[PDB]
């Protein structure tokens, strides 16, 4: 597809997560199972996005300054970045069978988890200012 989609869809991806980690964490901060398994199902279908295919090179920040945060770091380093994105999916499956489960105590240490796979590659491979 073009870059104008691939960069529509990772954005919606990635405001979809930001959107979810924000609902969840207020859900950690007065568990109520039933708030937390309607976010778990949420984050469920967002994980289901093949976002290996919203990556491909020439879309880095410098490539299309002001459209996207994406560093041309990415590209030099595609094998950690998939791991980043993969430990994500991990700790995505935990926070949401830990919301399936009932358990506060588990949703919320599963949820710091998620927090730092997001913190762990915007660290290496997202724009700051
Ligand atoms: C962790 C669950 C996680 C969250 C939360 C998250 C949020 C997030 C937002 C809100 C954006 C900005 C979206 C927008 O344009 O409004 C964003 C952008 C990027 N992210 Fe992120 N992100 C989470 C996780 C991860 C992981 C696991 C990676 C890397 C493997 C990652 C990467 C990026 C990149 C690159 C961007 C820039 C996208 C762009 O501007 O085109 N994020 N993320």
């Amino acid at each position: 597809a073009d870059t104008k989609e691939v960069l529509e869809a990772r954005e919606a991806y990635f405001k979809s997560l930001g959107g979810s980690m924000k609902a969840m964490t207020g859900v950690a901060k007065a568990f109520d199972a039933e708030a937390a398994k309607v976010e778990a199902a949420k984050l469920e279908k967002i994980l289901a996005t093949d976002v290996a295919p919203l990556f491909p090179a020439g879309t880095s920040s410098t490539d299309l300054p002001g459209q996207t945060e994406a560093k041309a770091a990415i590209w030099a380093n595609m094998d950690d970045f998939g791991a980043k994105g993969k430990a994500m999916h991990e700790a995505g499956g935990a926070v949401i069978a830990a919301a399936n489960a009932g358990d506060g105590a588990a949703f919320g240490a599963a949820l710091q988890k998620l927090g730092g796979t997001c913190k762990a590659c915007h660290d290496d491979y997202r724009e700051e200012d």
